[PDB]
């Protein structure tokens, strides 16, 4: 029988759907409950609360467990980004079946042979500052209301900020990252500090970005040692 915290367990069992210490040690991933009644959990609470997109309005989300998570290794993959600015904590929503090959082997751009369909800005790996447009990938149904949800920290350094798809070959110099403009933004006054990395949990307010094709941000990165995960939430999502 299992020695994991039953969060941990259940956790376990909605991913691997062996024992559950065996499939534990496959994710090759540290994972701790975060206390509900932390600092921690308050700031990811209030992350979900104020970044739900008006426009997402088919589901609440409410936070049942928070994990946090340390890859194997994925602390010296990191190390070349470590210390580049404008370090942020966003959102990364995948189908609940991809999380065992997301947690052993890390956030991957997707193969040459997988349609670039989906991709505004071509293979790379994407975040959303919104929590509901990255929960809108999990492809829950009020038939399976419980999905999975990543928190990285994404070393963003100088973003090339664009407004229209645009299936960039290589960044232009100097630029680390892609970030598409929404016409809503977390209320960068709103933004706070958590371990040496920036959280945009302010409100939805108008960007102010005009001729832009997409409602929310995005963030891509084209290099998956600029991705350090850092929490994983496991997400009820009330349908209406
Ligand atoms: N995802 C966000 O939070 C997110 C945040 C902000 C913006 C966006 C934005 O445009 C996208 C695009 C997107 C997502 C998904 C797919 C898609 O169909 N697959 C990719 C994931 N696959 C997969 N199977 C796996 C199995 C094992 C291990 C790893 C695996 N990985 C399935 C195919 C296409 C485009 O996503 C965005
Ligand atoms: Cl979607
Ligand atoms: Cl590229």
């Amino acid at each position: 029988k299992s020695k994991l915290p039953k969060p941990v367990q259940d956790l376990i069992k909605m991913i691997f759907g062996d024992p559950i210490d065996v499939n534990y040690e496959k994710l090759k991933t540290d994972i701790k409950v975060v206390d509900r009644d932390s600092e921690e959990a308050e700031i990811i609470r209030k992350y979900v609360k104020n970044t739900h997109a008006t426009t997402h309005n088919a589901y609440d989300l409410e936070v049942i467990d928070i994990f946090k998570i340390e890859r194997e290794g994925e602390c010296q993959r990191y190390k070349p980004f470590k210390q580049l600015h404008n370090r942020r904590l966003l959102w990364h929503g995948s189908r609940t079946t991809n999380f065992a090959g997301i947690l052993s082997q890390g956030l991957r751009i997707a193969p040459p042979e997988a349609p670039v369909t989906g991709y505004m800005f071509g293979k790379g790996i994407y975040f959303a500052d919104m929590v509901s447009k990255s929960a809108n990938y999990c492809h829950t149904s009020q038939g399976d209301p419980i999905g999975l949800i990543l928190l990285g920290e994404v070393a963003l350094g100088n973003m090339y900020e664009l407004k229209h798809a645009s299936h960039i070959s290589k960044l232009p110099k100097g630029k680390h990252s892609v970030k598409g403009l929404g016409k809503t933004t977390p209320d960068p006054s709103a933004n706070i500090s958590l371990d040496g990395v920036d959280v945009p949990l302010g409100t939805g307010i108008s960007s102010g970005v005009n001729d832009t094709s997409l409602l929310y941000n995005e963030y891509i990165v084209y290099d998956i040692a600029q991705v350090n995960l850092k929490y994983l939430l496991k997400l009820k999502f009330n349908f209406k």
